[PDB]
């Protein structure tokens, strides 16, 4: 089957959960078909151009996304995939804070 | 952490000097060991000298 690699993002970069991510990859022949799930996550159709394509993802689950972009063209499917390291956003609670009565207003 | 593509890890060096970090992978029955050495230093003593502490069984 043809070649494919994911050129964005790279493998061990940073994430965090919430914000969506843009992963970008080259083909050397344009794809019919192609997808981008996250882990277990819902697999979402990605934009295939001749030079190859793109998708963006939101991961779900912290730890380690595994991103995993399959793509099919001429009855040839390849399948690749990066890991980045996703974290849980800052607490950030603010603590202190003074609210007035929502049935009061 | 392994991905097709490579993989990554998180280490934490112990011994002041020459941090030899080892990175091995076995695939398919076929197992390659990688190595890369990084100078590690103390880190800075930062005493803070004449610090003035209230006693701990006072407060």
């Amino acid at each position: 089957p043809f070649t494919l690699n994911i050129t964005s993002p790279t493998n061990g970069a940073a994430a965090t959960t919430g914000t969506p991510i843009r992963v970008v990859f080259t083909s050397s022949v344009a794809l019919s078909s192609a997808t981008c799930k996250i882990g277990n996550s819902a697999a979402v159709n990605a934009q295939v151009s001749s030079t190859g394509g793109y998708c963006d993802v939101t991961p779900t689950t912290a730890g380690g996304g595994l991103i995993t972009v399959t793509g099919t063209a001429n009855g040839q499917t390849v399948s690749s995939t990066v890991t980045v390291d996703v974290k849980a956003p800052v607490v950030d609670n603010r603590y202190g804070t003074v609210t007035p009565a929502g049935d009061q207003e």
